[PDB]
């Protein structure tokens, strides 16, 4: 089996990217925000706490015929960001894109923390991470992937980013038309249950390329490329005026000016981040500060190489019996 489905940027700075999950019977469909970071499938409910409800669309398992109460299980995650969420869990049939999983784990929400509430074009989360990551208690449970992966064509599904525009989420299949030249594949470390791997370098502009190992995660659910404090500072003194500001939270850098390309190493292959990737706009309405795309992990613990990064490349997530990654141009 495959699957096929399109991922939509949630606003115009590429914040987010939803693609749209049927769930139950009759279909239920949601809005989720696919997250190759974590490894739980969560989503607003008809049990969420309607306080904390504003205009997100609601899974309601009692209008659902395949929908089964998994007695006593629970869930509860807290993301990089500080947002969280927990309830209870069903299981039900998920399909995503034309691709069916029966008796898939989804995580009923009873509480969600308030930048969920606020994000209204955000359903809940479909995770892509390991399932050694999963919350569900006392019974961990499997990503719709890990369901998915026996049927498949092949054991894979790859991210396909836009940039202001729609994207892909294929699964089971490697679309040869998607990409330019080879996949470069490397190797990934499933010891903390990411999709981690080592960068073997970086370039700002048309600098010269440094060879030096990075090791970070995949992260289709971060906006932001997160990387050493030493990588991005060389990285901002090429932007007239950028500075780090404590205040704002990161490196911010007058709206005026054109910013320079980052390129980073894939083994031997490189991939290039437009400059105008890395433009978060204005850090408040009607600022000529703006927001840059790169910022220090030097906070967080690991390196992400979020949607930034992956948007500027076609990315393969092998889920083989040894896990790879696979990047390659577009």
């Amino acid at each position: 089996s495959t699957g096929s489905a399109t991922t939509t940027p949630i606003d115009s700075l590429d914040d987010a990217y939803i693609t749209p999950v049927q769930i139950g019977t009759p279909a239920q469909t949601l809005n989720l925000d696919f997250d190759t970071g974590s490894s739980d499938l969560w989503v607003f409910s008809s049990e969420t706490t309607a306080s904390e409800v504003d205009g997100q669309t609601i899974y309601t398992p009692s209008k659902s015929t395949t929908a089964k109460l998994l007695s006593g299980a629970t869930w509860s995650i807290s993301y990089g960001d500080g947002s969280s969420s927990s309830g209870d869990v069903y299981t039900d049939t998920v399909s995503v894109g034309g691709l069916t999983v029966t008796g898939q784990a989804v995580e009923s929400a009873k509480k969600v923390s308030s930048s969920f509430t606020e994000d209204s074009t955000i359903d809940g989360l479909l995770g892509l991470a390991f399932s050694t990551l999963n919350t569900v208690s006392p019974t961990q449970q499997k990503t719709f992937f890990d369901n998915a992966k026996a049927s498949l064509d092949s054991p894979v599904f790859t991210a396909d980013l836009g940039y202001h525009a729609p994207g892909t989420y294929n699964f089971g299949f490697i679309d040869t038309t998607a990409y330019t030249g080879s996949i470069t594949y490397t190797a990934v470390s499933t010891k903390q249950g990411f999709w981690e791997w080592t960068s073997t370098g970086y370039a700002v502009g048309s600098g010269t390329f440094k060879s030096t190992s990075i090791d970070g995660i995949a992260d289709t659910g971060t906006t932001l490329l997160y990387l050493p404090a030493t990588v991005v500072s060389a990285y901002w003194a090429q932007v007239s005026g950028a500075k780090s500001s404590s205040s704002v939270g990161g490196y911010v850098f007058p709206c005026s000016a054109t910013l320079p390309s980052f390129t980073f190493g894939v083994g031997s292959a490189r991939i290039v981040i437009p400059g105008d990737y890395i433009d978060f706009g204005p850090i408040s309405t009607g600022s000529s500060s703006c927001f840059g795309g790169i910022q220090s992990s030097a906070g967080i613990g690991i390196n992400i190489f979020g949607d930034v990064a992956l948007k500027a490349a076609f990315v393969v997530f092998n889920g083989a019996t040894t896990p790879t990654l696979g990047f390659a141009s577009k």
